[PDB]
């Protein structure tokens, strides 16, 4: 598709055989989910945005399917805003920007 | 021009007089720099994200130059810790998300 950003880039995604909404975002590294649960080990990762630092938890090469595109890569779970689906993900999409 | 995310998309803009790199960053709903001056009216604001909140000046209607591309809108000015593009100015030179 193509995604004007007159409102929020907010796309479904799946996850573990659920539905969730989150934003595609560019100017993330990485992809931060708001708390669930997911499954093997993860590893502490700490994240910077806009007001400070957080810790959350890595999980890699976990399946999602964002705007029904697959993906397998490692999603973050953390007291985050909003779900963000950031770059390393996008990448894998083959989102680009265009003007 | 098409722009990659496999790296960070910075580009150079130019305001108030000055060049400064900053982040194309649909995630993100306002642009907001760095501690600067800009020429006009102010008003206080709260802006969130991860980590929490950070207090900022906005101005309206400043102009703006990214890529070549002009623009007028909405820059906040703070303790932002990178210069980030928001959706306000990203739509006005008709940036979009494509995949
Ligand atoms: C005000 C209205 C709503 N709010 C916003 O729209 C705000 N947007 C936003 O905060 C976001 O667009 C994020 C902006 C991009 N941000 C910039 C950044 C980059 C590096 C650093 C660091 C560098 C060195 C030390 S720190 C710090 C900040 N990057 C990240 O945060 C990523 N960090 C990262 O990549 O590591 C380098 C992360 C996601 C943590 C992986 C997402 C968003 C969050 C919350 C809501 C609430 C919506 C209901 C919407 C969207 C602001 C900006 C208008
Ligand atoms: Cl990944
Ligand atoms: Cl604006
Ligand atoms: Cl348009």
């Amino acid at each position: 598709p193509q995604i004007t950003l007159w409102q929020r880039p907010l796309v479904t995604i799946k996850i573990g055989g659920q539905l969730k909404e989150a934003l595609l975002d560019t100017g993330a590294d990485d992809t931060v989910l708001e708390e669930m649960s997911l499954p093997g080990r993860w590893k502490p990762k700490m994240i910077g945005g806009i007001g400070g630092f957080i810790k959350v938890r890595q999980y890699d090469q976990i399946p999602i399917e964002i705007c029904g595109h697959k993906a397998i890569g490692t999603v973050l779970v953390g007291p985050t805003p909003t779900n963000v689906i950031g770059r390393n993900l996008l990448t894998q999409i083959g989102c680009t920007l265009n003007f």
